[PDB]
């Protein structure tokens, strides 16, 4: 007699007989958390390998659900949306798992990457405006435990290897959720040692200034040659194409092609910007003779965007921008290796640093933005 299965875009959710809406939540992953492999081995053989992770693990739901805490599953499972795992045959495991638990859950299953995959929000929020009859759920008396929780190499015998993901407890923090690990929640194990990501998307603004130095000018009034140098993802091409090119200036983009090109170009009297990662001095070497052979200024506009910077960045266009061409990792890392700051000698006339800045966007888009978005 349960509401059962329902099966959105990049979403699943059960919820079993006996579920109720509550003002607070005990949620939990799945994998690592409630269950683990019978099997013993790292990656499960089939939809039956699992057993109960903890045998103390359905007294503590219990004492939970006689307190009032509605539970809830947050489990991403990109298996399915990959086409790894059918989803009719997870489904039947989450039943079994559940029946074995003993009380009624509430499951969320993202499917897929994007704005659902934890440690982005994207399941809390289709729990508190879809999925819990319109109460309100009080955060700070709520509570998220998972496995993936940045936990160094050790925090226990047999544990010689860190967590895989830090994608629960980023997911916590997104939320404002209080966190603990599985075995600090049902076992009273004190806390592990974690790491959180070196980047921290809640400390990025709009504030400072476009570019370095300011005394510095983003447009000349004769022809010269602009470089822009930084990762992919970064937002270079919305920020030459905001401020140069709509200046008038004219936007090479070499893959579509490259000096001769920029020479036409000069030679008409218009100012020119090399729209590329150009990584390394031979990538800039041939943009740089070209403004020399002109008898032009050459410039570089230097991002300073870091990779992970760059990353964050292209996942959050990827979940917000129809029109986003999403950048590989192997692109990612390819510019990194081969990456050469960019300096006076190279020819330049100057270097203008372009810090990394928060765009413009609307009040929910920037709530997105500072978010954790990848374990
Ligand atoms: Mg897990």
């Amino acid at each position: 007699s349960s509401l059962g299965w329902e099966s959105l875009k990049k979403l699943l959710v059960f919820t079993a007989s006996g579920v109720k809406p509550q003002g607070k939540v005990a949620a939990f992953a799945l994998d690592g958390t409630l269950i683990t492999t019978r099997s013993g081995k790292v990656f499960p053989t089939s939809p039956s390998d699992w057993r109960i992770l903890y045998p103390e693990i359905p007294k503590k739901l219990q004492e939970l659900a006689a307190e009032g805490y509605k539970l809830v599953i947050f489990t991403n499972q990109m298996g399915i949306g990959r086409g790894k795992l059918p989803a009719e045959v997870f489904k039947g495991k989450v039943e079994a798992v559940l029946e074995k638990l003993g009380v009624p859950f509430q499951v969320l299953v993202a499917t897929h990457a994007g704005l659902n995959r934890k440690p982005v929000s994207g399941m809390w929020d289709h729990l508190q405006e879809q999925a819990n009859e319109g109460i309100p759920i009080s955060v700070e008396d709520s509570v998220f435990v998972g496995d993936a929780a940045g936990r160094l190499a050790n925090w226990a015998p047999g544990r010689k290897k860190k967590d895989f993901s830090c994608a629960d407890r980023l997911f916590a923090l997104n939320v404002g959720l209080p966190f603990a690990t599985p075995e600090e929640f049902f076992l009273k194990w004190p806390a592990a040692r974690f790491e959180l990501p070196a980047f921290d998307p809640r400390t990025i603004s709009s504030a400072g200034p476009l570019y370095l130095p300011e005394s510095s000018s983003l447009l000349s009034p004769n022809p010269e040659v602009v470089v822009a140098v930084g990762f992919p993802g970064a937002g270079k091409s919305t920020f030459i194409q905001e401020h140069l090119v709509s200046a008038g200036y004219v936007h090479v983009n070499r893959d579509t092609l490259c000096v001769s090109s920029c020479q036409a170009a000069l030679r008409q009297g218009k100012r020119v910007v090399i729209d590329n990662t150009n990584p390394d001095v031979p990538s800039r070497a041939r943009y740089i003779q070209c403004a020399k052979d002109a008898g032009v200024p050459c410039r570089c506009f230097n991002f300073c965007a870091t990779i992970e910077q760059a990353r964050h960045n292209n996942r959050f266009r990827e979940m917000t921008d129809p029109s986003h061409a999403p950048v590989s990792d192997m692109v990612m890392f390819s510019y990194r290796k081969q990456f050469e700051p960019p300096t006076l000698a190279e020819g330049f006339l100057e270097i203008l640093e372009i810090p990394f800045r928060l765009q413009h966007l609307d009040p929910a888009l920037q709530r997105l933005y500072r978010q954790f978005s990848e374990g």
